[PDB]
């Protein structure tokens, strides 16, 4: 029951760390995973199975508090309970981030974290299957210079991919609206329309989750150990800067035991669990810890703060006939969405930034300083307004038969919330509050994006295919309706976009960070967080690509520190 490294959470990020640290045959690694294999789970393996696993035994189905700035309801925040984590239940889209938005990580004080520092690790993680000519005819494309050829994560396009009326029409309609087709959204400039690749083993025609990528091909390594169906409760400490001695675990039979780490404990339980594990271990806000019958070990009160999530809405149209083709993504900038209204939207946002920052201070009861929040919000504002990073993701796909479905989300809302333990019982549900719709921009941008989608459906040449909008439809929201009617409908119908970051944010400790630029938790010698918790801001694209790259990079930092 002693190992060099214990990796808590056999998920998207954790499996990368366990894979890379176990490359040294003299280093022993223990993975702790609450779930089990999903190698044979048909809701997981099906390349066309997104959504099948929702609400099943492999979905944690975490519950938020009532969202008082939105519709007042509790929202589910889905997450994978499985070897492979959330990569087993996700939408399989493989898209990255805007170069300048990774560069901001260094601007905020994280030395060595820029697009060019992370780029080799995106490449290291990936093995892209080049598209066939029929896939190229459907619009599949890539830039060879920005895609890896030999990494564990297989990426590619469906063998079923075929050009069809809907995707040809969407491409032409966006181009006419001034949004160009881009060959690859993964080279650091994401704006455009694209037939995006997926985390797919194209030869096997199965979802390429993190366990199929980083675990099963390597599972006979004698130095790589898995304890599945096993829940990590908390870390325990050597008897000053805190030195983790190991992890306390509960097995399937309910027995509580200890496993010991000789070098480090890496916490990779996801953004909605890693901060809870810290809190249960005494690392966090001492007032919250003492209220919940925990003895504080490290006074780090921003654990669980700076939670940032996006929210997703859906729209739909009906064709005159059957619609087919590629699934598309569009990443429009603020001016693509707002056109002539852009300057007005920008001025309104500019005028509110300081007030947003003031309101966010209260969320943490002042454990983030107003001045630091204003600095962070100014960086996000500049990315939106000056660098013109995409403000939305819009997916369009055939919905079956004559249906076209769109799913979309604002990428850079300003609302921050938090997650905290609700007791010292490791099984108790956390208090999770993303504060969806807290700030005017967050809903106003969402409404702008929805109106833009309505306009695209009615624009040539796509309009020749589309009989009418069906969701919301013109009866529910007439085209003469004010913006507030859009915001009301979006509030009533959104879901979490399941993209939470920031709950153990990488920032300097003086401005409220939880981990340093080597992902080590402040106040500890040998504890790291390596998962979405550490991203200090949202990214424009889909999270796994960046989380794999971050975990690949962390693995090198861990190896260096061991030498
Ligand atoms: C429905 C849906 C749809 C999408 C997405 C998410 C969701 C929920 N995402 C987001 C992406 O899939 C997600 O952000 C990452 O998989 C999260 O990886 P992490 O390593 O942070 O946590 P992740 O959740 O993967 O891993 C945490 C692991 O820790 C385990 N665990 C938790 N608590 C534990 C404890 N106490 N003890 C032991 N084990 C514990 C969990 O069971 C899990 O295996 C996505 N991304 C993308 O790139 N493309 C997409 O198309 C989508 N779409």
């Amino acid at each position: 029951t002693t190992y060099d490294y214990i990796v808590v959470g056999g998920g998207t990020s954790g499996l990368v760390v366990a894979n890379r640290l176990s490359e040294n045959p003299d280093v022993s690694v223990l993975l702790l995973e609450a779930g089990a294999s999903v190698f044979n789970n048909p809701d997981v393996t099906n390349a066309n199975g997104y959504g099948l696993a929702f609400g099943s035994a492999i979905d944690w189905q975490y519950q938020s508090i009532n969202q008082s700035y939105a519709g007042g309801k509790q929202q589910v925040l889905r997450a994978g309970k499985a070897l492979g984590g959330t990569s087993t239940i996700n939408g399989m889209a493989y898209t990255r981030a805007e170069d300048v938005q990774i560069d901001v990580w260094q601007k905020l004080g994280n030395e060595g974290w820029t697009w060019k520092d992370l780029l080799p690790y995106y490449l290291k993680s990936e093995n892209l299957t080049a598209p066939t000519s029929s896939q190229v005819a459907a619009g599949a494309a890539y830039n060879p210079a920005v895609n890896g050829k030999e990494g564990p994560l297989k990426v590619g396009w469906s063998g079923s991919l075929a050009s069809g009326n809907l995707s040809v029409a969407l491409n032409r309609t966006f181009q006419a609206a001034g949004v160009p087709w881009v060959e690859d959204v993964n080279g650091g400039k994401m704006r455009g329309f694209n037939i995006y690749p997926s985390t797919l083993d194209v030869d096997l025609n199965v979802r390429e989750d993190a366990a199929r990528a980083y675990y099963f091909p390597y599972d006979d390594r004698k130095n790589l150990h898995l304890l599945e169906n096993t829940t990590a409760n908390r870390l325990f400490w050597k008897n000053e800067e805190a030195i983790a001695d190991g992890v306390e675990i509960t097995s399937a039979d309910g027995k509580v035991t200890r496993v010991h780490a000789k070098k480090e404990v890496i916490i990779s339980a996801g953004a909605l669990r890693s901060p809870l594990i810290l809190e249960l271990s005494g690392v966090g806000n001492p007032t919250i810890l003492k209220k919940n019958n925990i003895t504080p070990r490290v006074d780090l009160p921003t654990v669980g703060e700076n939670l940032q999530d996006q929210f997703n809405n859906g729209m739909a149209g009906e064709g005159y006939g059957v619609l087919a083709g590629a699934s598309t993504v569009t990443y429009p900038s603020i001016s693509d969405v707002f056109g002539n209204e852009t300057d007005s939207i920008v001025a309104s946002l500019r005028s509110q930034l300081s007030d947003y920052a003031a309101a966010t201070v209260k969320v943490s009861n002042g454990h983030m300083k107003q001045e630091d929040l204003e600095r962070l919000y100014q960086l996000q504002f500049d990315l939106i307004v000056k660098d013109k990073v995409p403000i939305a993701e819009i997916l369009f796909h055939p919905g079956g038969g004559n249906a076209v479905s769109s799913e979309f989300w604002g990428l850079l809302p300003f609302a921050r919330g938090n997650i905290h333990i609700s007791s010292n019982d490791p099984t108790a549900p956390a208090a999770i509050n993303p504060n969806y719709f807290m700030f005017e921009w967050d809903g106003k941008s969402q409404a702008g994006i929805a109106k833009y989608i309505r306009k695209i459906l009615r624009s040539a040449p796509l309009n020749k295919l589309i009989a009418k909008e069906t969701k919301p439809g013109l009866s529910e929201i007439p085209a003469t309706a004010a913006d507030e009617k859009w915001v009301e409908w979006l509030k009533a119908n959104y879901r979490s976009n399941f993209h939470p970051v920031g709950t153990a944010a990488m920032m300097p400790r003086s401005i409220g960070g939880v981990v340093d630029n080597r992902l080590r938790v402040y106040g500890t010698s040998n504890v790291r967080v390596v998962d979405a918790s550490v991203l200090p801001f949202q990214v424009c694209g889909h999270l796994v690509s960046t989380l794999y790259a971050v975990a690949e990079r962390a693995s090198d930092l861990i190896k260096e520190d061991a030498k």
